[PDB]
């Protein structure tokens, strides 16, 4: 039988590494990425059909799950696994980034706010939500600092957020089920400042956790800083521990942050814009809806392996979305996740083989074209 | 190899019959229930969804493919089976209710009418349309007349849709591809008149079609007038040919229908009423939006052998539909879908036995209690 958690690097290229995290409800290969399943569901799949696609772990969203249909609802029914017949890894964000995005009072407490009812978010209900959910990688409660933010500001989130760590590890630890059979990751705070970044390592790393999340990115900042802090901010993690970055992202947000040293990223993109009628590429994302397709019977993309891209063409695709019929949501979501998961297999085989710099060339030079 | 059109009765209880159409797309058994693909798909399904609950046949709806995505632009694409990747036989209705329902200016030669830009259908173009989708059976265009009609407004309706019953076979006829590969039905009007429906069924079965539909039912008149009529008018139809109840219906009327010799339905009841929260049952229909479906864990039917019934629980699709989700729609599809499915089953092969009226009986205490 599998392990809590082992995270074991098979090889590396420069920053970049490829290998495995082990857990009881199986295993997850990395880099990963985790299609998001906002309200128990990754939206318009089955999920038999985002196992298809490739995927190893999904995401579930604390602040949605519990406002509905309530995390302790979900536990009297048997957990989110069986909730939403997905029986693999589940990671569950620790709902601090969607409290403040979509709800507030904060204190050194937590934070108090009103659904979109009041209710409230702490580290230890945080911790113990998603304990009831039945998660299998649970996120501490944190501070996502705005973007931008003064070095005071953020110095206080941060440091906040380094009191919310220590907080979640003690709650999670204090629950034996919890702490046998799922895994705790800790989240870097320190917005874009390098001297903040390095403390919020240092006292993660003091606490103790099973992997690493930066936060604080894709919060506006574009992909140049994004890439600049990603710099600095992976190498002080624990290099033998996973490193993952929440909220990103796009094609080429992924591949770089792969040469970052990033192994793990979940992002509403692929699902959300694929209902929006945008499709990615080998050769960049196109929008369906466009009149161009109208008539084209080639499948979204030429070399995809996908189950949409072996069955039917960008023409019925286009006159679905334009139709607002529920197929055509169905179709670019699975298209689009499968695209993502084609991704981190080249990427992963890239990196096996020590070719992952020259991957990274050929991908951008052809995405941009 | 199968012939263009072959109706072949197995076995007959009253006047019930079970048996089979074959079509050079594939085998149709009967009595037959024909999921509603409007806009080029069953909403919310794959084709492969369909064809797994047990579906030999869909419809499709010229009045909507006309305007979108066009019939000219299918043609050019293959045609709707490729367009939409379903393989096996498509009946498709020939615009004359649709147009009257959702769109008009009326003569002997057609209907004008407005897009809901201004567009034409007569019989000839009706036929042409219905080939250039590649519909395998194919509807005379005709007139329904509204419910309640006087005797003599249904009577000039009547005589006008015989005129254009025989129009209709004669633009079949002249297109040697379409009379090869295709079938055509007619369409008995009349109103709930007995002398008209003599009249009707006499001049339809005077020009000759592969099989008859009884028109002009299900248009407001209840299911004890539906049946009184059905009474007479089903026993003047050509008892060797399949016979169409077009928008038929509630399971118990698709029931008491094949009691009183129908062969083939269709209605948008499983599909649109699965989007909106009701779903089948052998004890009646439930809406699994109510409150006491949200911690029930029992499958939607106790019985039902559908992907759905196997997986999730009440209280999944509950939260599902409440949530607005995509997937609630596809789960409540599904299993609405594959129950009319095993109601047909049920029917035919309680017919074959001979123990139809026990199991009409028997399914009509259950279903009402
Ligand atoms: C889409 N961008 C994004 N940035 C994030 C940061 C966090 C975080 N906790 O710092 C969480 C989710 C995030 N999503
Ligand atoms: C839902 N009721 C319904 N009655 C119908 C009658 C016709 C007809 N052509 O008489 C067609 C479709 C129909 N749908
Ligand atoms: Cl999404
Ligand atoms: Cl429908
Ligand atoms: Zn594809
Ligand atoms: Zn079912």
């Amino acid at each position: 039988d599998r392990p809590r958690f082992s995270f074991s690097i098979a090889a590396r290229e420069g920053k970049a590494r490829t290998g495995t995290i082990e857990m009881k409800r199986g295993v997850i290969r990395t880099p990963a990425f985790m299609p998001v399943g906002t309200a128990a569901t990754v939206k318009a799949l089955k999920p038999e059909t985002v196992r298809a696609t490739g995927a190893d772990i999904i995401l579930g969203n604390t602040y949605h799950l519990m406002l509905r249909p309530g995390a302790e609802r979900i536990a009297k029914l048997g957990g989110l696994h069986s909730f939403m017949g997905w029986d693999r890894p589940i990671l569950t964000d620790s709902g601090g980034y969607q409290v403040m995005s979509l709800s507030t009072k904060q204190s050194e407490e937590g934070v108090t706010f009103k659904s979109h009812s009041r209710h409230m978010l702490s580290p230890e209900r945080s911790i113990e939500i998603q304990h009831l959910l039945g998660s299998d990688i649970v996120m501490a409660f944190d501070e996502c600092t705005p973007y931008p933010a003064t070095p005071s500001r953020a110095a206080s989130s941060m440091e906040r957020s380094m009191r919310w760590a220590k907080r979640s590890r003690d709650a999670f630890d204090s629950r034996k089920e919890q702490a046998e059979n799922a895994a705790l990751f800790g989240i870097q705070q320190g917005s874009v400042f390098e001297n903040l970044r390095q403390q919020s390592a240092d006292a993660l790393a003091e606490i103790g956790f099973d992997g690493y999340a930066v936060g604080g990115l894709a919060v506006g900042e574009g992909q140049d800083e994004m890439f600049r802090v990603l710099d600095f901010s992976v190498p002080m993690l624990p290099d033998d521990k996973p490193h993952y970055l929440m909220g990103v992202g796009k094609p080429d947000d992924i591949v770089g942050a792969v040469e970052r040293g990033i192994d793990m990223f979940d992002c509403v993109l692929p699902t959300r814009s694929g209902r929006n009628g945008q499709a990615f590429t080998w050769d960049g994302p196109i929008n369906i809806r466009n009149a161009r397709f109208s008539e084209d019977l080639k499948p979204l993309d030429s070399e995809c392996h996908c189950a949409v891209c072996q069955k039917w063409s960008r023409a019925y695709i286009h006159h679905l979305i334009r139709a607002g019929e529920i197929l055509g949501a169905m179709l670019m979501t699975e298209h689009n996740i499968a695209f993502y998961q084609q991704l981190m297999q080249k990427i992963r085989d890239s990196i096996s083989e020590g070719r992952f710099s020259q991957f990274a060339q050929d991908f951008r030079a052809r995405y941009f074209a």
